[PDB]
């Protein structure tokens, strides 16, 4: 079924994976991770006898387990053709360079390749850079399917999960693909549903950090608090000022959600109910706040309603109103999560975090696959205009010098190879 | 023009209103307070040579304090009613007005719509008494302990009252003006009462959050978590559906104004401007300007917006995450019982449902029905109702028990008609 399965990546998500791999019977079960302090500190672990350790947080603890990685490639000219699945558990931003990276003529094997973060076109994208015949399948999941992170980088193979979704989707660049019902198999044993659609980029339509992430994290407030070294970071998830979320903020999303949904359709993917699918999929509020009637109606709702009830939906959120109340009435504080900063490798340079940079990547890619479609979308244009002048403006303070070149890019080829496959 | 002052209602409001009058210039300044312990401290107090005294500062001599109203001299030239607003008829029928016919004005520190009405249905044919309305208090006010029961604490002063009169050309109102300016609020002279008594803010939001089911819920327990004031569901009452309350009601009552001759008031701005201000980022100044036009699904969403944004303190400093400070933490009052061990509403909600009441009941009258604001009226009875069923009549005070407004609505109504 899942033969022998190569993990590429070993981070947060990868142990996750690798847990719900295991329950499964992988069989072998192996990592491919590129050189650096995060694959020697896993070969240390390794060598020392460690196995990967997922702990699930309050709720979800009944998910702690253990899982053994039979082996760990920091080097791919050790790799053999020994490998029928390979899950990209790397940024989806690196997808290509990944997937260009693999060593082929030694992976004939392989069956197939799961994306486990796709955006829009990463499915096309991926296979543009596979080997001519290659005949690998590719499944995109249209999310990471919790929230889960490595909490002591010391120990790299121990990671929390603090939250797993309700709903995943699941496609496929072979027609009524027999792996989907696998991986629903595997993703259920943590309790997600998988649903399979018929297309990769009906799945991919469904990824909840393009919706989500471009309109909170690439505007004014979030780019304020990313790219500063002194002040207070703020908080993803929280209102003006604490943090980013607006009736501005509510206002792109519903724009962008309208743009994404029309390149869907030109693309021939059904779009999403995007209320529905935040409450429903990714984590519910109370009747009192968000009706069912209001639910299921949004895509017919007409746009002032839309974004008073998208604000609702983050307003409600700011605690988790099912967690118990303490003696005082209070709820559990599941916005505070503080922004991630900008800070030096160990080469002196600037970097950005994954929110925003992967966040930007994958939008500007968007933008420029739905030109082919002759789609504007100026909302997402608007967005990246943001960071990109926030960004720029960083780098005009801090010096080109101490900045990383990934602050610097050019996405129309990938959108020509994307539209490319697409066309054949 | 203010000559002597008599102040009933000697608390906290009275207090602050006495400095302010004393800074100002005044007569002899006279308290009347009607029997009861707090009357009894305040004439000991007087007794061992205690002062009003007010901390924010100052010191102001009492010259004479009655608790009996038949016992009024006609030597005052002006009246300040600092009692409850549910208490201003009764002390008005109380007063012996015909033996005062030296009275000029009266002004009502705290008026709601057709209290300026319901004070002239009650005075003397002929009695010429001017009454002014007061919007509402301009500060925050409290004795600290009933141990100096003539010692309060005033701890903020609003921005902005509004102040109108029975009479059109009154020169009482400027004086007025003048003497509550002197705490550093903006008092803003209107044309009539009803304007002034329309722009209170608490008959706009007490009356959707305060009386719905959750606030109830909370104020009726005694065991279990308070829960805040102003927070969302579920640590407090505020929902979508409380914020079409608030739309629906603020409505009704801005065309209850409009057929008694006032002009209302655009709420958001009222909000924004007269209570607590939220920065342009969370409410554009356009938006705010024109949310009396905006339509009734924008309507709702900015005042969801305003009350979200208000969660915390937006203008408070920041920690060292980025945390402002939690304003919006204001526990819920519960009921308690009495020295006579009997269970008691607090003001909140207690007044702002002995208001909404007589509203309804004169608009009525003007052949309003405000179903919004019987639908308040009736889920506060429902759940009062609940609590006397459990709990035993013998064992609540009789300030819970059913209220009948329609004979003061009725007067109200044909003062407005003469
Ligand atoms: N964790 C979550 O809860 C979550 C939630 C939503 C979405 N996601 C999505 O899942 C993706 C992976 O998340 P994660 O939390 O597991 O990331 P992670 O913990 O940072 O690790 C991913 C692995 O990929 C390696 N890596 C990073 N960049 C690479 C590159 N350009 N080329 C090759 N390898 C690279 C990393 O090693 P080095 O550090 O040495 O580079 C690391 O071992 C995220 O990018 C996002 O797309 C995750
Ligand atoms: N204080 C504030 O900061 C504030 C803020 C907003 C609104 N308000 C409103 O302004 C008004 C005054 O508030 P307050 O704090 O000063 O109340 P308070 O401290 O309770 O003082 C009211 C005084 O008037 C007496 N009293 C009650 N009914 C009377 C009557 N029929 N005749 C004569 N005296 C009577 C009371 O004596 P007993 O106690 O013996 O009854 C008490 O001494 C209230 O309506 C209040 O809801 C006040």
């Amino acid at each position: 079924s899942l033969g022998n399965v190569l993990l590429v990546g070993l981070g947060a998500v990868a142990i996750q994976v690798a847990l719900d791999l295991r329950r499964h019977g992988a069989g072998r079960l192996g990592a491919l991770n590129h050189p650096g302090r995060r694959s020697q500190r896993i070969a240390e672990a390794l060598a020392r006898g460690a196995c990967l350790q997922l702990e699930g947080q309050g709720q979800h603890r009944w998910l702690s387990g253990n899982a053994a990685l039979d082996v760990f490639h920091q080097d791919p000219a050790e790799l053999r053709d020994d490998w029928q699945t390979l899950v990209l558990c790397v940024p989806a931003d690196s997808y290509l360079d990944v997937v260009r990276g693999l060593p082929w003529e030694r992976l004939g094997g392989v069956r197939t390749l799961l994306l486990v973060s796709a955006f829009i076109g990463a499915n096309l994208l991926v296979r543009s850079a596979l080997p001519a015949g290659c005949q690998a399948t590719v499944l995109s999941l249209s999310s990471y399917y919790a929230a889960t992170k490595v909490i002591d980088e010391t120990q790299p193979l121990r990671a929390l999960t603090k939250a797993v979704k309700r709903r995943v989707y699941l496609g496929s660049s072979r027609p009524d693909c027999p792996a989907r019902e696998t991986w629903r198999r595997v993703l259920a044993g943590s309790g997600v549903e998988v649903v399979p659609l018929a297309t990769p980029e009906a799945a991919e339509g469904r990824n909840v950090t393009t919706y989500v992430h471009s309109p909170f994290f690439l505007g004014e407030f979030a780019l304020a608090r990313i790219l500063s070294e002194q002040g207070p970071p703020g908080f993803m998830y929280k209102l003006y000022p604490e943090g980013p979320i607006t009736p501005g903020a509510i206002g792109a999303m519903r724009r962008l959600w309208c743009e994404l949904s029309e390149l869907l359709r030109r693309m021939g993917a059904e779009p999403l109910n995007l209320l529905r699918f935040l409450n429903d999929d990714n984590y519910p509020v109370h009747e009192t706040m968000l009706p069912r009637a209001s639910i299921d109606g949004f895509a017919e709702a007409g746009a002032e309603r839309q974004e008073y009830l998208l604000f609702v939906r983050y307003a409600a959120l700011l605690v988790d109103p099912f967690s118990p109340a303490d003696e005082q009435g209070r709820h559990f504080d599941f916005s505070a999560v503080p922004f991630r900063r900008v800070s030096r490798d160990e080469d002196g340079l600037w970097r950005l975090p994954r929110v925003p940079l992967e966040d930007y990547r994958k939008l500007a890619l968007i933008v420029a696959l739905a030109a082919h479609f002759d789609l504007a979308m100026p909302q997402a244009r608007s967005l990246l205009a943001s960071y990109e002048n926030a960004v720029s403006r960083f780098i005009d303070c801090q010096g080109a010098s101490q900045c990383h070149p990934s602050l610097y890019i050019d996405s129309r080829p990938a959108a020509d190879a994307i539209y490319r496959q697409w066309c054949s």
